């Protein structure tokens, strides 16, 4: 079962509120959306992340949550640990795509 469909093409980018989405790939081999959290995993927002990666596009924005140091640095386009050390890589896209409201 698949779907899809193209014809329109939107290059003047006017009036189209795109939100771009932060992921991270995991152990397991999915990438996983950086969701809120204050005490269970407590985490950074899709939002903080991102935020940074705007001034410093080519940096890196170290914090400290879940009883644990982490660290992302944008320029090597993947997350570095310290807790544990584990590496995972990154990547920057829209949440939605394509007019087609819903």
């Amino acid at each position: 079962g698949s779907s899809g469909s193209s014809g329109n093409e939107v290059d003047d980018m006017d009036t189209s509120d795109t939100q771009w989405g932060w992921f991270y790939l995991a152990e397991c081999g999915k990438w996983h959306m950086f969701q809120p959290d204050t005490n269970s995993q407590c985490s950074v927002s899709s939002e903080d992340i991102e935020k940074s990666f705007k001034t410093n596009p080519c940096g890196s924005i170290s914090f400290t949550t879940s009883k644990f140091s982490y660290k992302i640095d944008f320029a090597e386009m993947k997350q570095m640990n310290l807790t544990t050390g584990k590496q995972r890589l990154i990547k920057r896209a829209p949440f939605s795509s394509g007019p087609s409201s819903g």
